[PDB]
C-alpha cells in the first residue's frame, strides 16, 4: 500500500438536488488536496456508466483560493470545467462556510453565503440520478495541479464544525425559497447512521484514505493526513 495516511468522510446516503453547507477549516501545504464535493459513488467505475461530481478543492500550494469543478462524462472520459476561487482570510487560516446547491437548472457555489460560482448548461444537464455529501483529505501526485509535495509540513488537519442538508423543495422553502433544511450534525460525535469513513485509494492519489484518521474532539470532526504509521491528532481543536 501507500506511504501516507488521509482520510475521507462520507454521507452513507445520497440524495436527487439539494443545498449542503459545511462549516471548516481546510487543510493546505504543497502537493495537498482538501475538500467539500457531491459524489454519485461508483462514478470511478470504468463500465460506461456516467460520471456525476460536483467539487470544492483547497489545492494546497494556493490556500487563498479554492477550486470549484463539476466532473460529468465518463471515467477515462471525464468532462471538467475547473475555476478558481479567492477565499480570504486564506482556507488554511479561518473558518468559513461552504455550500454547495444542485438544482435541474444549476449548480451554484457560495462561500459565507456569498455566490463565488454559478453554472447552467451541459454538464448541470448530465447530473442526473443522485449523490452523497463527501469531504477527503489526501495529495496528488500532479506537482503541476497542487505543488509538490512537502512532507514536512505533515501532520495536517482539515476541521469541520457542522454540516447542513436541505432537501430540494422548489417554491416551499423559507420565503418561498427553493431549499428546505433537512437535517444538522454539529459534530459532537461521529454519528455512523449517518455518516461513513473511507477506507481506499486512487491512482494518482499517493496516501490510503484511512477510518484511522477521522478524529471526532470537542464539537467538530477531523480529517488528518499524516505520513503512514503516525496517524495521530493530539493538537486543539480551533475556536470557531
Ligand atoms: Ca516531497
Ligand atoms: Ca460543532
Ligand atoms: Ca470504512
Amino acid at each position: 500500500a501507500k506511504d501516507f495516511s488521509g482520510a475521507e468522510l462520507y454521507t452513507l446516503e445520497e440524495v436527487q438536488y439539494g443545498k449542503f453547507e459545511a462549516r471548516m477549516k481546510m487543510a493546505a501545504a504543497s502537493g495537498t488536496v482538501s475538500s467539500m464535493f457531491l459524489y454519485q459513488n461508483g462514478s470511478e467505475i470504468a463500465d460506461g456508466r456516467p460520471w456525476v461530481e460536483v467539487d470544492i478543492e483547497v489545492l494546497g500550494k494556493n490556500p487563498g483560493s479554492f477550486q470549484s469543478n463539476i466532473i460529468t462524462g465518463k471515467a477515462g472520459a471525464q468532462k471538467t470545467s475547473e475555476k478558481h476561487h479567492a477565499v480570504s482570510p486564506a482556507a488554511d487560516q479561518a473558518f468559513h462556510t461552504y455550500g454547495l446547491e444542485w438544482t435541474p437548472n444549476y449548480v451554484r457555489w457560495t462561500v459565507d453565503g456569498q455566490e463565488v460560482r454559478k453554472t447552467e448548461g451541459g454538464q448541470v444537464s448530465n447530473l442526473t440520478g443522485t449523490q452523497g455529501l463527501r469531504f477527503n483529505l489526501w495529495s496528488s501526485e500532479s506537482a503541476a495541479w497542487v505543488g509538490q509535495f512537502d512532507e514536512s509540513k505533515l501532520p495536517l488537519f482539515q476541521f469541520i464544525n457542522w454540516v447542513k442538508v436541505y432537501k430540494y423543495t422548489p417554491g416551499q422553502g423559507e420565503g418561498g425559497s427553493d431549499f428546505t433544511l433537512d437535517w444538522t450534525d454539529n459534530f459532537d460525535t461521529f454519528d455512523g447512521s449517518r455518516w461513513g469513513k473511507g477506507d481506499f485509494t486512487f491512482d494518482g492519489n499517493r496516501v490510503d484514505l484511512t477510518d484511522k484518521n477521522i478524529y471526532s474532539r470537542d464539537g467538530m470532526l477531523i480529517l488528518a493526513l499524516t505520513r503512514k504509521g503516525q496517524e495521530s491528532f493530539n493538537g486543539q481543536v480551533p475556536r470557531d
